[PDB]
């Protein structure tokens, strides 16, 4: 009876007894054979093999925390950007080149198979990709972290450059199935919606509700090489499949069928403010999750164990809910609703635990883009919750009054309920009220949630504000992505670095050495040949390799400045042309990110970049003196192979607009010079690397704040800076497009007359700087010099670090670097 | 490529190497362990374990036919009443023993786990059951055969008699999946609804249609110990839904997200009238399969003996289509629409081939019941099919005129268009024109299709009409259901019988061997007591495993007299009650059968039994001399359990209504004596058995026609038979319903004033039989003597023989009983 144990299921490190497993699954799982099986079949066969070799470990980890009962720390997020599991299972488990030998002794090619894998489309950018990284490093740091979010049938679109434009051609990543996940029909809970309250003797009822079933799916995330492998648990919406008539509800009219789609497509599309669905989605992910959070606190070990009627006195000891951004916020009104209403905890006692369990990571530098909801939206889907939100509030605000008698303008600046032309609830204030700890994403930024945006909140509970300077992850962002460069490091410092990281600091001593100089430009010249290969293979281009390899891969969006780039690269096309022999360093510039539907300036700016392309790379006057590639469909699998041929990381956003920056850290690692306007995280990177090692141009936070106080007007620069007069002219007189001359005319007036982001004011400073970048390119080795002093610097911009910080001052729980036995 | 071999995995016969994979499926394939895992995960880990045995042999057989290249025969049926895999998968492949031993040692009672499997609601009744036996024997007889059905997500209801009334209840059998089915998304093909027929060039096109995608799901069908495993390809109707921006359709208005629903539920449900849903389901199956048949005809091997068209010339030699009932019928215009429109063969080359290729099995004896569909319905979802039924109908009538020159009414009776109020097409006459053979499913029923129902048709193509009487399979319905009856029979004649049932005739020499007579009786006694325990466990009331087990389990319908049984039952009830001290042979009548929603007298007659048993199973005056049990939710599962435990087999259909039986041949075989009218099925079953060993009773067909001349007037028997007049007044005063007397009034009134099925005509002689029954049963020695005589002569009813004749006489292919090796 006890003979159903984890014993024997594989022979690990054996090329041959996993060569017995690639066969096992092709036949018995996939029901295919060698005369009929396809590439995508042998990737699904390989996918399964490394997977039994994951879920072995997953049983015993999972076993461990029942016995050992840690504080289970759930990270709540509506975006989870993983993106290609196979290789990353292989390294954090070991089996990679022991999977390479089997799959060539078999006669395949594990790298050709690897590219059959669609990206696990649960994201869009850095809110998913941060947590996707924190999921790797919590798993490595011994921590009992659970990641819970929603499983999107389609994620967010796949982009398509056609005619120069973006066509958002949808991503059905999951149609051929997904190796890595397990469905769990057995642990389906309901999500109730709409309904109404109805009070009784002891509490209140929220009867009359519509329901949407919550079905869980388990991807696992391995910890790096210490054998603990954790659970992502992502929800799927099932419409109640009582339907055809039961309740006799359709009777007189079927059209409640419109429930089936408007409920069930909670789970089909991720977004790219004013939407019942974004809130329905939001309430979906927190309800199901928190019901599961309560069943491991009771059932799994406290099922039996009480003391205090298995009260929640020991809840905050055992559980910690970390709301990433404002999208989990209904975790405070829903947690309060279950403890008070379903169990029967005092409003006061239940709110005790609530704040103690919860804390909230803050991502915006802007107060204007900070989630708030309409009360008519609340009150109708969520009545009890519009009611508990009202009640948390005067309770909070009287606590404010105790600490500020008579200061009336604060009971409307602290308030939960916004007023006037649509009374809204400010969700970020709701969070700060029930979260014992808020953190800024960068140092600077935590200051500006003290000094500017939650000033009152920091005056009254001074201490909730923490800082955790968000990093990246060695495994993904050095080892998978640039292994030639993780090759030449290993043996010098000791592999202790990938899970203990400012040790990168040693290679600093190694700078001078003219071995390391010639060493590294190979990685970068090989990389710039392999990526300059891939370029022409998928899609196609005609490139240098050797070029200055210049890249900026962000969202196409005004305040990140793809535009500043475009002006400059029209200075470059035009001066090199003017004197056609005017030698300068030939750059291949790559701009790329998706836009966001119903964003025409961010549709326009793709089109200017795909208007240039034509006249530069096809004006064979220029030849290979200048090239601008647009990266169609930039996502996490492209993220790990363009930072790779990063000479130049152009992170050129207006000062004080970026709240931080993550795809900038995994750039001064791979060997990339970061040239950009100072704010966000372009800062601490230079406070580490030294300003002289960086290339910080242009304005700053402080003199930008100056500028819109004595009038900012971009023209004035139009009348002075003679080449910008040139490029504005040629921009406007159908140079790029003879067929539609006017075309970039909506962008001219934008650039001229209502430029919120001062693209023209940071022009000149940018060019008498990217002259310092070009002229230094062709000083081919003291170029290669600084590219080491950036690498050495690293360990703060590593998410292991950040997780230890969250671990330690906010959660409690002490980290680990120990290897759990077996597999 | 060679390294990836089948060579195996199959340590096969080995306990250790499969306690070992019941562990892998529990930990690595299902991801559970002994601390989380429940019964469902254990049966599923067993279920998964056996089908690695199953799918290796699947691989191997499929390969074989690719190599050999046999004539393949596809069998279209809208119901495959598959019912419960595992125990049969294990007996057809031998692992009852090893799987028992491995789960013995594991701590798991292998009986218990089995009864967690959900009966696959891919069927409804007899029409579904013969296909399933026609697939077991198509596989034991080595034929290259396919099963093409609909993968009903929910199926026809679950009976749930609540307080006495049949409640309808949905069946999601596949909640926690199906281990046995393997979805083949690679083979999704489109099914074209509605549209316009535009005419051009050498042909016609069908433009403007609406695609639904038919997605295939493969299930293995293993043969008893011969190592072949054939296919069953079920089609899932998955709505084309890229309905999110694409086509400039949604947004404008998502009024039209109904092609989600009425595309999607071509497969959510099975039926119980003029429904476009029923015809949409009928064409969906046909579109997805004929395009899959030609997919396989074109791909496996033939487009090289292409000498001529991958010729359809040879299509009838590599293909054979069986049309079980007129439901696959649109397959004769679909195999004409592709061959003519698409392939571009001659119209008379498409008919020469369409008639040589497909064939029609008919199952009816009552003509109204022959299928018809309105040309308004066809002119719409099937524009071009209407035009192929219109040129078929026209050319067939030429054939007819020349054959019977001048007979203007023969042209109007031999037609496929048919009008009066609503111009319908006759689908059964469509089948005779497009099939090389038409066949009855029983001897006399096959005569009265050329004697009466298609007689003109017959005279014009006499050579099409064959017969083939129905049969059970020896494996599910004697080995699985009754392994007890199985040891004893094999101990004497050997085990060659399972694959050749006529060897049961050999047991007829052991009639007078009173070891065997006390032995068979033993056998039937544990059967009656493992079953009698089913009852006070799942369900209850009181059993007495001695009594004469009298089951009638047909579906609830007026033409099959559940009512005659109700009246015999209270006649015994009353004789037991006026004269308590008389000795009476006690009986337990068990009536089970799924009524059929909408139909009220079936609804109402079930409430009879659920009120007769309440009144008589609570009479401490009778004590236990009678008990009446409605068997809730008859399915393949309880037939397994019921036919096994029964003594009398109640087959009381009105003479002239039944065509052939199939339910009978399971009780005849498992040693039960038929009581039954001479009518279609009971007739070959008494040719073999000898009338002696049957309880033939009452009214014969021309006895039914004698009274259907002079006229039925039930009242003449009411005032000529006192024991009837007796219970009409039991009913009418409301004995069985003290709170609602008048409840069974419309039954009383039906019965007398308009009983189209002649309950009272048969009453007196059916009773003078029930009690001769009671004579022989109270004579256990001579009961078994007559029961030996049943089980021995029943061999003619193996589907191994009904198939041995289709194959031979119709499909062409010749039966084979040899092994393959298949690791």
């Amino acid at each position: 009876r006890k003979q159903i144990s984890v014993r024997g299921l594989a022979g690990v490190e054996n090329v041959t007894e996993l060569k017995k497993n690639f066969n096992r699954h092709l036949h018995f799982t996939l029901v295919k054979d060698r005369n009929v099986a396809t590439p995508r079949d042998y990737y699904f066969a390989l996918a399964h093999t490394v997977r039994d070799h994951l879920v072995g470990r997953w049983i015993r980890t999972q076993q461990h925390y029942y016995e050992k009962d840690p504080k289970r720390i759930y990270y709540l997020s509506l975006e989870f950007y993983m993106g290609r599991t196979l290789q990353n299972t292989m390294v954090n488990l070991a089996l990679e080149n022991a999977c390479d030998e089997a799959t060539y002794q078999l006669g395949l090619d594990m790298e050709e198979l690897e590219e059959i894998e669609e990206d696990a489309g649960l994201g869009n950018g850095g809110l998913g990709r941060l947590a996707a990284c924190f999921l790797d490093s919590m798993a490595t740091l011994g921590l009992a972290a659970y990641g819970y979010g929603i499983r999107y049938e389609f994620g967010i679109f796949n982009q398509k450059i056609c005619g120069g434009w973006q066509m958002e051609e949808a991503d059905d990543w999951l149609r051929y199935g997904n190796p890595w996940e397990k469905a769990r029909p057995e642990f389906t809970l309901p999500v109730h919606f709409y309904g109404r309250v109805e009070h009784t003797s002891q509490g209140a009822k929220w009867v009359d509700t519509q329901v949407v079933l919550a079905m869980p799916y388990d991807t696992p995330v391995p910890g790096y090489r210490n054998n603990v492998v954790n659970t992502m648990r992502l929800w799927s919406a099932k419409a109640p499949n009582d339907f055809n008539l039961k309740d006799f509800n359709v009777g007189g009219y079927i059209q409640a069928v419109l429930d089936r789609n408007l409920a069930e497509n909670i789970s089909r599309v991720l977004y790219p403010e004013g939407k019942e669905l974004r809130l329905k989605q939001e309430y979906f992910v927190v309800a199901a999750t928190l019901q599961d959070i309560i069943r491991r606190f009771k059932s799994s070990k406290f099922g039996c164990r009480d003391p205090v009627r298995t009260n929640f006195d020991a809840f905050p000891d055992k559980v910690a809910i970390q709301l990433n951004d404002t999208h989990p916020s209904l975790a405070i009104p829903e947690l309060m609703r279950v403890l008070v209403d379903l169990e029967r905890l005092d409003w006061d006692k239940a709110w005790e635990v609530t704040v103690k369990t919860c804390a909230y990571t803050n991502h915006t530098v802007i107060p204007e883009a900070l989630e708030r909801w309409p009360v008519h939206l609340l009150e109708t889907l969520l009545p009890r919750h519009l009611q508990i939100i009202y009640e948390i509030n005067q309770r909070f605000l009287n606590r404010v009054a105790a600490a500020f008698p008579g200061d009336v303008d604060r009971l409307r600046r602290m308030s939960l309920v916004e007023e006037g032309a649509v009374k809204r609830i400010n969700m970020a204030h709701l969070c700060i009220a029930g979260s014992h700890a808020v953190n800024g994403v960068a140092r600077i930024h935590s200051e500006i949630l003290k000094k500017t945006i939650f000033k009152d909140f920091y005056e009254l509970e001074p201490h909730k504000f923490q800082n955790k300077t968000n990093g990246i992850t060695p495994r993904r962002w050095l080892v998978l992505c640039n292994p030639g460069l993780a090759e030449i490091i290993a043996e010098r410092i000791g592999e202790e670095y990938i899970s203990d990281l400012d040790q990168l600091r040693k290679l600093l001593s190694y700078v001078d050495d003219e071995a390391f100089i010639r060493d590294v430009a190979k990685v970068k010249q090989e990389n710039k040949l392999k990526f300059a290969a891939y370029l022409e293979r998928e899609y196609k281009v005609h490139i240098n390799p050797n070029s200055l390899f210049d890249v900026q891969v962000k969202r196409i969006h005004e305040y990140k400045r793809q535009l500043l780039n475009c002006l400059h690269v029209i200075t470059l096309y035009n001066r090199i042309k003017k004197e056609p022999n005017k030698f300068v360093v030939p750059r291949t510039v790559m701009i790329g990110g998706k836009a966001a539907p119903g964003y025409h300036m961010a549709k326009m700016i793709i089109k200017l970049i795909t208007a240039i392309g034509d006249v530069v790379n096809h004006d064979p006057v220029v030849g290979d003196r200048l090239r601008v590639i647009f990266l169609e469909n930039y996502r996490v699998s492209l993220a790990e192979k363009v930072i790779p041929a990063a000479d130049l990381s152009e992170q050129i956003s207006t000062a004080g607009t970026e709240a931080s920056g993550t795809g900038n850290m995994k750039f001064m690692l791979n060997g990339a010079l970061t040239i950009g306007t100072m704010d966000g995280a372009n800062v601490e990177m230079a406070e580490e690397a030294g300003e002289e090692n960086f290339f910080i141009f242009g304005m700053r936070v402080e003199d930008v704040d100056r500028l819109d106080q004595r009038g900012y007007n971009a023209q004035e620069y139009y009348d002075r800076i003679p080449e910008l007069r040139q490029i504005i002219e040629q921009l406007s007189s159908g140079f790029f497009s003879p067929k539609q001359p006017d075309l970039f005319k909506d962008i001219v007036n934008m650039l001229m007359h209502h430029d919120r982001f001062k693209v023209f004011a940071d022009y000149e400073e940018y060019v008498k700087c990217q002259e310092r970048v070009s002229a230094l390119y062709k000083n081919p080795r003291e170029w290669t010099r600084m590219v080491i002093r950036n690498i050495a610097t690293s360990g703060k911009f590593s998410s292991d670090r950040t997780i230890a910080q969250y671990a330690r001052e906010i959660w409690g729980v002490e980290p680990s670097r120990q290897r759990l036995p077996a597999p």
